[PDB]
């Protein structure tokens, strides 16, 4: 359990390093999660792996510029609620999950400009920023500048496929980071659209990985549903913990008629590169009040 790499296991006496080197890059990331509100009580957590191998195939194989990935995940999760003229009912539930989650080929062509990404995927993998995995997918990713490039796909559900298309802008404005996105999607009749922006809008003197910064995003979903979402986050306010943030946001999500509002503050605790720990309080409503925390290692 080392604490500067990106890795929990550490390198495993240099046969990871090496694995590398032969083109394997085998990862572990674990998301773990508790959370409960504050007449009814009521409590949730979950653990989640995600084993993902990555290789490298034109330094395994021969095959110039591609790449393969594969990626299982389990997740499982045990939930509680006790509910209270006159009446008792609480209810218990345990339950686990197995997904192929990610089995494809990516080759890049044009000495980068073009992305080529077959296989086994979701739409969620390269369009937007449980939940959905094509049988078969494509993307087709061309990278215009280096902070720009447009992107096009193709994806499962036999007698349709889902066509994204979605432009990315990552400008330097005022040399801070930003990052555009508009996004179009249609069935072949399903629909939709989205943007996101987010900008870092202060360095903390002048620290550019220390700062405010601001996000939006806004999603599409006819058949029609709408997803907003607002925030903020400062990573590193106080220099005593310097890769911690502290995040606030609001999000409207909307089914047309049931909406439903949620509001979220969290503090992510940086304690080492491969582990983050993040307490989080909620407020949701159509209504309550929800203690949380998350956190994430990679082995």
């Amino acid at each position: 359990f080392s604490s500067e790499s990106k890795w929990m296991t550490g390198d495993w006496g240099g046969t990871r390093t090496e694995l590398l080197d032969k083109g394997y890059d085998f990862t572990l990331d674990y998301v773990g999660e508790v959370a409960g509100n504050l007449d009814d009580k009521t409590a949730r957590y979950s653990d989640q792996f995600a084993l993902g191998a990555h290789l490298d195939l034109q330094k395994i194989l021969g095959w110039h510029d591609a790449e393969f990935k594969l990626a299982i995940t389990e997740r499982s999760g045990r939930n509680l609620s006790n509910d209270r003229f006159s009446s008792v009912q609480e209810v218990w539930g345990r339950g686990q999950t197995w997904r192929l989650t990610q089995m494809w080929i990516k080759q890049k062509y044009f000495d980068g400009a073009l992305d080529v990404k077959f296989g086994r995927f979701g739409e969620g993998e390269d369009f937007n920023s449980n939940w959905p995995v094509s049988q078969w997918a494509l993307r087709v990713k061309y990278n215009i500048t280096p902070a720009f490039f447009v992107q096009v796909g193709a994806f499962e559900q036999t007698k349709g496929a889902i066509m994204p298309m979605e432009a990315v802008w990552s400008p330097k404005v005022n040399g801070l980071p930003g990052e555009y996105r508009l996004g179009y999607y249609y069935s072949t009749s399903k629909h939709g659209w989205w943007v996101v922006a987010q900008q870092q809008v202060t360095a903390h003197g002048g620290d550019v990985n220390r700062g405010l910064s601001l996000f939006a995003n806004f999603t599409v979903h006819d058949k029609v549903d709408n997803y907003q979402q607002v925030g903020l986050v400062y990573k590193g306010a106080f220099d005593a913990r310097p890769k911690d943030d502290i995040g606030f946001g609001v999000a409207r999500i909307h089914v047309n008629q049931r909406t439903e509002y949620n509001a979220e503050l969290y503090y992510g605790f940086h304690v080492t590169n491969w582990l983050t720990v993040r307490p989080n309080l909620q407020y949701i409503k159509s209504n309550a009040l929800v203690a949380g925390m998350k956190m994430q290692s990679s082995f």
